């Protein structure tokens, strides 16, 4: 099995509409990616290789990990802290870059091929099914992770009365030990005066 | 305050491909509700008005109550495995009734009369959209229950860490009173002693 992330994007050529992006992978984004774009209407797909990934990783002056870090952030929409990217995309000539901007700097981040679907009623049937099939995955998700919660919760309130119950011995303990230095006052006393 | 439910169907005379029935009501499904129709290329439309559910209803001799129970069994996949329906559509017509099944034989429990979209595209977007919203919806309601569970560590870990640490004044006060009655054990004696 592979791991998918479907996005909104915004194409410079068309901000009025929503495009959709689809990257779907092995085990890593590293090792190659499949990629594909839709309107609602038409699709386009393309493949990115490893060897075009380290490349492109590498025309720039970039640590690769780094690089496959901003893939992320661009591609799988994972760039939330007040980061801009822009996506340009020819339905003519079918090519895709996107961009990264900074201070008016809008420096390439990477590039690829599309080439228009035959099929592109099947795809957007395949992606609507993934997105509903990952609702059902995320909302059990959803009552796990409040299950967690709550088993959390009860074992803070078991440890929080378990030092309750702590501090109580503590407590008597060190008024038992009072009391004996004040017995053993007493028979040094007796002591004292029996001589 | 307007609710919507997405769901996979299959039609009787195109088993192949996958449709998707698009369900949106306001307050209730009683009171009326949006069907939306496509296959990933066409979408059709249509309205159903709170009348028309209790007609149906009147029209199958049962309680609207009940009723509406199947139409949430049957549009909204509320459906579990004791509960099969299915799902006719007409593109000549744009005519869809559904219909429940039971042993060998199957019976109407209601229809919508649609109509072809002029840009289903834009449906087709927006329909997307929303399961993406609904995504992120979800994504920020683990977070929220990932971190309420953050919050429960932290209280036990400072409820672990004070209890271990007077766990060791306790001991050392056990300690010193084992060491006050040792000493009570050996004056008794010399006091005693003393007596005779």
């Amino acid at each position: 099995s592979g791991e998918r992330k479907i996005s909104r994007i915004h194409l410079v050529s068309e901000p009025s509409i929503t495009h959709f992006l689809q990257v779907s992978w092995e085990k890593t984004l590293e090792s190659g990616f499949v990629i594909t774009l839709t309107d609602g209407h038409s699709a386009w797909t393309g493949t990115v290789s490893e060897s075009e990934i380290s490349q492109e990783a590498d025309d720039m002056a970039m640590e690769k990990g780094k690089y496959v870090g901003e893939l992320r952030k661009a591609l799988l929409s994972g760039a939330g802290p007040a980061d801009v990217y822009t996506f340009n995309f020819s339905k003519e000539s079918c090519y895709f870059f996107f961009e990264k901007n900074l201070k008016d700097v809008s420096f390439r981040l990477g590039s690829f091929n599309l080439e228009k679907v035959e099929n592109p009623a099947e795809v957007i049937r395949e992606l609507i099914c993934y997105c509903l099939d990952d609702l059902s995955q995320l909302q059990t998700e959803v009552e796990e992770a409040v299950q967690e919660c709550r088993n959390a919760e009860e074992k803070a309130k078991k440890a929080i009365t378990d030092a309750a119950m702590m501090a109580e011995e503590l407590k008597k303990e060190q008024d038992t030990s009072a009391h004996l230095e004040r017995m053993k006052k007493n028979m040094e006393q007796t002591i004292k005066d029996l001589q």
